[PDB]
């Protein structure tokens, strides 16, 4: 059942992480010499459309390498990513980073996606020798981002609640798995008091979802951070009151797969992905439930996978990014 | 009192529109030869920062010609716009929006705004002749955007709220407005029917804002555009659903100036213009409220405007797009 998926994976990865066009930058440059081809500025990001989109189809190929090696063109992906993650060309993506004239670059999905992927890089690195190269050769975009959520999220007095990539709470749950494996103190506070701080008064949520552009559920990823920010008890109190009406599938639109009325349509196409991520949300928070809403929940995720899985290959503005969307919802540990 | 702010949106829009750097593209492509400086790309609009903030700062300088000229630099505002507004150069913009590999460019922020702008343009020709040239020129580009928005609107199944430069509300605004003048009825059609279909069932509202990017009030955009959609009787009944507390300051957040920890961020920076944008949004719905809310509402709007307008001038970063919000809010008809 997996073996389709993780070739299926295998295959959109590949083909994504080395593709150069079409492609969109978001570059803030004060030289006009500072545009370049993304081959040039990104010596390993450059393809899969765009640079945050690589950098977790990167992440799909480790993934796939440490827990689905099987079922994977295994010594293919090993002879890829060997030749990306060099330290050559993680120093040219550090440069580009470490420049001033491009702050606020990916701030904050491309981070949280980094810090994703190298924490699934460490992991592998326990068993793969390989892995323990490439999790060098990438410390320092790694430290780089670290140091840039200490530095920013002092100073957001307010959340990014949009189901978007500047959505807070997606890139927070990243980093703070990265800073719990890393045992990164200052980050693990500095994030939970983040979220605390935006997040703890927020109950009997309204839902106003989906907008016509989100691949993310702006009520979901919220819950999803608070369920690794609070403690347990703590959590469990509050997603009674933040969605009290679960049980009953209300809000309705959370029980309801949204539509995609065209997915050659670069925005549009998100709303496959928010089916998708929808899905994975709700299985995260299903652990959380007793017995009747978390199989209430495991079903609805079902039905907003199936929805979704069927079209990851419709249109490169889909596959793209929706295959790492895809074995996000399927992997999900089931308690 | 009007007098020094219009010498002083003059004097900052006329150095915008020429400055080239610093710059930010958001810029797709399928031909790597398609890369290159924003002078090249957009031959009218390669300053103020980014494409739309160059739109609507040509927007505010045709603006202050047409209705403040007595407090204007007019012979150079004229020159600059002569120079601007070219056949040559206005082809070379439609020649990058025509082009497949930039389709969805700056939808829909940038197309309201250039729209907006072709209207001011359209009323500022019946009293200066080098203005109906002007207008002759840009008529492509606005013919443009007028059919892509025609295209998109029927895709769209659900809006988008987020207070930024995708909100829906907004862009439609203007766009509306520019219909009603060209008397394209098929647009103002598209408008009212895609803003029934999103809104007219919203009640209520929670508004969790504002986020930490914002520079719209997604509550409040959305309530001035159904202000013109709908009949006055229709909006109303539909607002005092909508935000039933208003009368009593709730909720809290709409009469709270929203706090700006760092002017030096581009995105919280935008904070600054979510305090003009709440007076302008404040001052249109007084107008269609009894007494009692339209006092609340005018004086609330007073100081959301006073906690910015002192620092629209402190940073780049605002004031290449500031002073159009502070316009916007402070020439609302008060009826």
């Amino acid at each position: 059942p997996m073996e389709k998926f993780i070739k299926q994976f295998s295959f959109i990865a590949l083909e994504n992480i080395f593709r150069e066009l079409p492609n969109k930058i978001t570059h803030s440059f004060n030289d006009i010499n500072d545009i370049k081809p993304p081959k040039l500025m990104y010596p390993i990001f450059y393809g899969s459309y765009d640079w945050h989109s690589s950098v977790h189809s990167h992440w799909l190929l480790v993934k796939i390498l440490k827990d689905f090696s099987h079922f994977a063109p295994k010594d293919e992906i090993i002879k890829a990513l060997d030749s990306q993650f060099s330290k050559e060309k993680a120093e040219g993506e550090l440069k580009y980073l470490q420049n001033p004239a491009h702050k606020g670059f990916e701030r904050p999905y491309g981070w949280g996606w980094f810090l994703k992927l190298t924490l699934e890089i460490n992991l592998l690195a326990k068993e793969n020798d390989k892995a323990e190269i490439w999790a060098k050769n990438l410390e320092g975009i790694a430290d780089f981002f670290v140091k840039e959520f200490k530095e920013f999220l002092p100073k957001m007095d307010y959340p990014i609640r949009v189901g978007t990539h500047f959505n807070s709470s997606f890139a927070l749950y990243f980093a703070l798995e990265y800073a719990r494996f890393k045992k990164d103190q200052e980050l693990e506070y500095c994030i939970i008091q983040s979220a605390k701080k935006w997040f703890l008064s927020d109950k009997n949520m309204q839902a106003l979802e989906p907008c016509g552009d989100e691949f993310l559920s702006p009520v979901l990823m919220e819950a999803v951070l608070l369920s690794a920010v609070l403690h347990k008890n703590d959590f469990v109190k509050f997603f009674k009151a933040y969605l009290p009406n679960l049980e009953a599938k209300e809000p309705a639109t959370l029980f309801t797969p949204v539509s995609v009325s065209d997915r050659s349509d670069g925005k549009i196409a998100h709303l496959d992905g928010l089916n998708l991520s929808r899905a994975w949300c709700f299985k995260i928070l299903s652990n959380f439930c007793d017995e009747n809403l978390k199989i209430l929940l495991r079903n609805n995720a079902t039905e907003h996978f199936d929805k979704a899985i069927a079209h990851i290959e419709d249109d490169y503005l889909g596959s793209h990014w929706l295959g790492s969307f895809a074995l996000l919802a399927l992997d999900v540990d089931i308690l």
